[PDB]
């Protein structure tokens, strides 16, 4: 489930509340692009998912339009979801954000 962030004040405190946390920036949470977000968020419950359509949260990360990104303390610290917004894609972004690689196998392909 995703929480309701009032403004950028929560976007910064959220990432601090837990090591792994994500926050989307949808301009029309009542649209379809937002529906998939919550649905895909319902999959994981241990992660503090957050979502807001305010403007102070958008101008914060300089977002000319809507966009969903994740927030973590390790690795880079920020991400940038692309392609289209869909439950199948969201579950991939998350799993692709937190949890770094692993010393095992070597992707035998090339």
């Amino acid at each position: 489930a995703a929480t309701t962030l009032p403004d950028g004040a929560a976007a910064e405190s959220l990432v601090e509340s837990s090591e792994v946390a994500v926050i989307g920036f949808f301009k029309d949470v009542e649209s379809d692009s937002a529906k998939q977000f919550l649905q895909a968020a319902e999959a994981i419950d241990d992660i503090p998912f957050g979502i807001t359509s305010n403007s102070d949260v958008f101008s914060k990360y300089q977002l000319d339009k809507d966009g969903v990104v994740l927030f973590k303390k390790f690795d880079e610290g920020r991400n940038n979801f692309e392609g289209e917004v869909t439950k199948e894609n969201l579950l991939d972004f998350i799993k692709h954000n937190q949890l770094p690689l692993v010393i095992e196998f070597t992707e035998q392909t090339a």
